[PDB]
């Protein structure tokens, strides 16, 4: 699959942490990420994507080695982490045909895993509309926790 790229952005207090919530197939909350274009370098990929979806420039506050890359389904998305920016920032995607909201969401209370259906003895996991932020979370956690603690 083509790689992503994007941010994890967090305000000055490291609690909260800025989700996009996109339409249809891309309908829940997620990082702002997005498809490399051809010859285009990861960090320039990342602040393209989060501008698109943001508005929000990060181009000054990459920091190379900072970042949480997941493979999933044998595709690689990499977050750049963006702390300390302020909580009035104004945030506003490029049009609203890709992006319905943009908000800021409690770390402390988003999930790290979809929830079973052990109650109901069925396979499977509940629908969660932080399905595509939720693999990120634990590292996440973990990765604050080494960086700041
Ligand atoms: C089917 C499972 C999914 C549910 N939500 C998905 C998603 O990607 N939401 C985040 C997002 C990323 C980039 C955008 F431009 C707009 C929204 S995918």
């Amino acid at each position: 699959g083509v790689p992503t790229y994007g941010a994890i952005i967090l305000d000055e207090t490291l609690e909260n942490v800025l989700l996009v919530q996109g339409y249809l197939a891309k309908s829940g909350w997620g990082f702002p990420k997005g498809k490399v274009n051809k010859e285009e370098a990861p960090h320039d990929c990342a602040a393209r994507e989060v501008f698109e979806e943001t508005g929000f420039d990060i181009k000054d506050y990459i920091c190379k080695d900072d970042y949480i890359e997941l493979r999933i389904n044998d595709q690689l998305a990499r977050l750049y982490i963006i702390p300390g920016i302020p909580k009035d920032t104004k945030f506003n995607p490029k049009t609203r045909r890709e992006i319905r909201n943009i908000e800021w969401f409690s770390i402390e209370k988003l999930p790290c895993h979809r929830n079973d259906m052990t109650p109901k003895s069925k396979l499977g996991l509940a629908p969660n509309k932080f399905f595509m932020a939720i693999p990120f979370i634990r590292p996440l956690r973990d990765w604050l926790s080494r960086r700041f603690g």
